[PDB]
Formats: C-alpha cells, sequence, structure tokens
C-alpha cells in the first residue's frame, strides 16, 4: 500500500514540532515542495500526522463520518474544560444532539433581537473607551472587549450578567484556558498525568456551574414573585430533551455554554480586528470606500434586515481576513480505519489534518495569498476552510460574522482609524486561537 511521503525527521524524540511551531506556514510549503505532494505526513512527539494540503482532497477530511474519521480523541485535551462525556466525549449520537442544542439557540429568530443587542454594546464601550477627538488604543484588546460584551448580551438574561458579568465571566474563561495542553493530543500520558492544570480548571469549572445554579434558583423565585420569563441560551439549553426522552443535565448545559465561549470568543474578536486593520491601512482605501458605501444609507439603529441581509461587502471583508490570517490553523481527526486520500491510503492510528493555514495559501486556490482583497473568489471549488465543513463545520458560523458586521458598522460609521506601523501587523503563531500580534496592534481612532 501506498503511503504519503514522510518529511525527514532530523530531531530525535520531538520530530517536527518545533520546526512546525516556529514557522507553521513556512514549514508547511517546504514539506509540500520537498515531497513533491500536497499530501504528507510529519512527525509530532513520535506521532504521524497526515496532512491534506491539497484543497482538491478537502472532502476526503470533511465528509467522513465519525466512525472513519474521528474527533473524539483530537478534543481530549479539552475534557477539562466540556466536561466528561459532554460534546466529543459522549457517544457521537449523543455528541450530535447535544451540538444540535448549541445550534439551535443560534436561530434567525433568535438574530432579530441580537443585532440591537450587540449594536447597544458596541456603542456603550465606545462611548466609555473613545471618548474624544483622537486617541490610541489597542484593537486586539478593544474588539476582544466588545466581542465578550455582545456575545454575552446576545446568549444571556440581565441578571446572569449581573451575576456574571463580562469580567468575571472572562476571569474564569481564562483560568479554564490557562490549563489546556494541546499537546496532550500527541503526548497522551499528559490526560492521565497529576497536572496543577487540572485542578485550576476543574475549580473554575465548578464555579461557574455553581452561579448557573444559582441563577437558576432566582429565576425560579422571579416567576413565582412577579412574572419573570427570562428566555436566553441558558433557559434554551434547559429546555432541550433527548430522543431519549431525556433532558440534557446541568454539567451538560454548562459544557455546551463553555463550548460556545472557547469557540467564538477569540475566533469573532481576532476575525473583527484583522478586518478592521486592513480596512485602515491605505493599500485598502477602495475597500473601504466600498464599505461605507454599503452602510451609507443604514439607520443609526441597525435592525436585522440592515446586517443580515444587506453587507455581502462587510461579509467578503470578514471572510478574506480569515482566508489570510485563518484563527484556526490545523483542524484533525483520529483515522480509526485506513482512508483512501488521493494517490495514497492514510493508515488507521495516523492523525489526519487539514489546515486552512496550508490551504489558504494555495496559490492555484489563491493567487497571491498574501495579499488582503475581498473581492478575490476561491479557484478550487472548496478552498476556503475557514469555518471548517461537513460533519464538524461551524455552528456559530453566523453569529460570529453577525457581530463582526455590526461592529464594522458601527465603527466606520463614526469612525477613522491609522495604523501606527507602514504594514498591518504581522501573524503571531505562538497561541491556542491565532490572531495579529498583540504588541503591534497599536492604533489611533479619529471620530468622524
Ligand atoms: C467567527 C469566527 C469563527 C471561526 C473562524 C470559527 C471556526 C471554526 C472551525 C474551523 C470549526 C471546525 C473545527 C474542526 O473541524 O475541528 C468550528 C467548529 C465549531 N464552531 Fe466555530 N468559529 C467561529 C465562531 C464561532 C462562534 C461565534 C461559535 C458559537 C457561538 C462557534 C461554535 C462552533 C462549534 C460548537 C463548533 C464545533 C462543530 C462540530 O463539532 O460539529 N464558532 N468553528
Amino acid at each position: 500500500g501506498k503511503l504519503p511521503p514522510v518529511y525527514p525527521v532530523t530531531v530525535p524524540i520531538l520530530g517536527h514540532i518545533i520546526q512546525f511551531g516556529k514557522s507553521p506556514l513556512g514549514f508547511m510549503q517546504e514539506c509540500k515542495r520537498q515531497l513533491k505532494s500536497g499530501i504528507f505526513t510529519i512527525n509530532i512527539v513520535g506521532k504521524r500526522v497526515t496532512i491534506v494540503g491539497d484543497p482538491h482532497e478537502h472532502s476526503r477530511f470533511f465528509l467522513p463520518r465519525n466512525e472513519v474519521l474521528s474527533p473524539r480523541e483530537v478534543y481530549s485535551f479539552m475534557v477539562p474544560v466540556f466536561g466528561e462525556g459532554v460534546a466529543y466525549a459522549a457517544p457521537y449520537p449523543r455528541m450530535r444532539e447535544q451540538l444540535n442544542f448549541l445550534a439551535e439557540e443560534l436561530t434567525i429568530a433568535k438574530f432579530q433581537n441580537f443585532v440591537p443587542a450587540i449594536q447597544h454594546e458596541v456603542r456603550k464601550f465606545m462611548a466609555a473607551n473613545w471618548d474624544k477627538d483622537e486617541g490610541e488604543i489597542n484593537l486586539l484588546e478593544d474588539c476582544s472587549t466588545m466581542i465578550i460584551n455582545t456575545a454575552c448580551q446576545c446568549l444571556f438574561g440581565e441578571d446572569l450578567r449581573k451575576r456574571l458579568d463580562a469580567r468575571r465571566f472572562a476571569q474564569l474563561l481564562a483560568k479554564m484556558e490557562s490549563s489546556l495542553i494541546p499537546a496532550a493530543v500527541f503526548l497522551p500520558i499528559l490526560l492521565k498525568l497529576p497536572l496543577p492544570q487540572s485542578a485550576r480548571c476543574h475549580e473554575a469549572r465548578t464555579e461557574l456551574q455553581k452561579i448557573l445554579s444559582e441563577i437558576i434558583i432566582a429565576r425560579k423565585e422571579e416567576e413565582v414573585n412577579k412574572d419573570s420569563s427570562t428566555s436566553d441560551l441558558l433557559s434554551g439549553l434547559l429546555s432541550a430533551v433527548y430522543r431519549d426522552g431525556t433532558p440534557m443535565s446541568l454539567h451538560e448545559v454548562c459544557g455546551m455554554i463553555v463550548a460556545a465561549m472557547f469557540a467564538g470568543q477569540h475566533t469573532s474578536s481576532i476575525t473583527t480586528t484583522w478586518s478592521m486593520l486592513h480596512l485602515m491601512h491605505p493599500a485598502n482605501v477602495k475597500h473601504l470606500e466600498a464599505l461605507r458605501k454599503e452602510i451609507e444609507e443604514f439607520p443609526a439603529q441597525l435592525n436585522y434586515n440592515n446586517v443580515m441581509d444587506e453587507m455581502p461587502f462587510a461579509e467578503r471583508c470578514a471572510r478574506e481576513s480569515i482566508r489570510r490570517d485563518p484563527p484556526l490553523l490545523m483542524l484533525m481527526r483520529k483515522v480509526m480505519a485506513d482512508v483512501k486520500v488521493g494517490s495514497y491510503v492514510v493508515p488507521k492510528g495516523d492523525i489526519i489534518a487539514c489546515s486552512p493555514l496550508l490551504s489558504h495559501h494555495d496559490e492555484e486556490a489563491f493567487p497571491e495569498p498574501r495579499r488582503w482583497d475581498p473581492e478575490r473568489d476561491e479557484k478550487v471549488e472548496g478552498a476556503f476552510i475557514g469555518f471548517g465543513a461537513g460533519v464538524h463545520k461551524c455552528i456559530g458560523q453566523k453569529f460570529g460574522l453577525l457581530q463582526v458586521k455590526t461592529i464594522l458598522a458601527t465603527a466606520f460609521r463614526s469612525y477613522d482609524f491609522q495604523l501606527l506601523r507602514d504594514e498591518v501587523p504581522d501573524p503571531d503563531y505562538h497561541t491556542m486561537v491565532v490572531g495579529p500580534t498583540a504588541s503591534q496592534c497599536r492604533v489611533k481612532y479619529i471620530r468622524r
């Protein structure tokens, strides 16, 4: 049987993990050149990772069923955050029901109210922080702030937001986040070892679950004492019932809320940040004009029609930011049985990977891939994979872009911006979710 070509190993027991970490785009491009193949295999702490770096074969990573290409082992390092037996740790049918419940909290009907809640939080942030004629800010830090405030305003009732304000929720989530070791996918002994990480994570998740149980009790009180429907993500998920006939446990509800914050917080804020950095750069003046024309006749209070139906150009600007610098660099599954991919067989036991970073710089699909051009279209069907595809395609895609677009429309309607650098920031590949380098993100705002 014919295996993909394997990139030569120099470093004994580490393999390619350090080369890859230093420059993931650079390293993977060098692999495909030397090995004369978009499908090739690297070595991560002794483990074979086969990369499907030919966009013509993306469907062989995204479409196979979970029993063939499994997400469980790849997400096992996130078990302390999601919770044991929740999401990818659950049997696949139950995993899919839980994911569907979350998806169903992000319906089009919900979006009707989301728009003015998002815009409210954005304007409140700009009034507190961008309050003069002009001033200097760190755009990545402020976009991250706006995104946690906007998402919480959409997803959580006022009562939950008071108890668990954006500041307290950020601290708890940061505590969970600082516990993750993605390298545990390749060194799975780490999943069993005693780690101080594990205990900090369990503490923060337990505190969150405690606050949720307390809010649920407080809600029951308000419903008794006066009227008091509060309808939000928490109440929606608690109303969910499996085909089993059984309802979701608080444990599972807490895990799904956590899953939604980890999936959508850094991705959304980074997409916003890059979009803004590109649009304020002088080279992109025509794109900034196109966005300004797009929003020119919108009312001061945006509605769902403006954002969802009337901003196709702003959506190209966000997608092309993710195209050029995808926040998730590598997507992975465990190969549970041999799979043929192009001319190769990828053996059972391999990690198979598909990299948005590598595929989005394929020069046949994306000519001049470092150039940010929201007018571009992929030249190979399906080569854009910044929201994944197929069986685990992103469920938050529309909600994320709803906030990115509302922030763009609100910010550029009232402000101009200037980069304090000649070029847009370099991507910083040293974080789990990749964004522009934070120290390079100082910008000047100018009230219009
Ligand atoms: C706007 C920026 C976003 C980006 C670039 C992004 C990207 C991605 C990608 C690449 C995947 C596929 C992962 C894989 O194949 O292993 C994914 C899945 C997922 N995303 Fe998003 N995401 C974004 C926003 C959101 C938001 C805002 C939420 C929730 C509110 C969300 C929820 C999810 C969930 C639950 C999954 C797992 C789907 C499954 O396993 O079936 N995402 N996302």
